[PDB]
């Protein structure tokens, strides 16, 4: 496990992403969710994936859904 991790794995040759990655968050999840809703989401059982995934995402971040009040 140590002598097999000493080397790299190589996922993609020549990088192309310069933007930072805060990890977890839900920045992209929000866009994808809204998109699905625009298509056929709303109440259909084809958008529950984005909704549930969004909830868990923010949960791991540090806050469960942005408070409005």
């Amino acid at each position: 496990m140590t002598e097999t991790d000493k080397k790299q794995e190589q996922e993609n040759h020549a990088e192309c992403e310069d933007k930072p990655k805060p990890c977890c968050v839900c920045k992209p999840e929000k866009e994808e969710r809204d998109t699905c809703i625009l298509f056929n989401g709303q109440d259909s059982e084809k958008c529950k994936e984005f909704i549930e995934k969004y909830k868990e995402c923010m949960k791991g971040y540090g806050f469960e859904v942005p408070s409005a009040n």
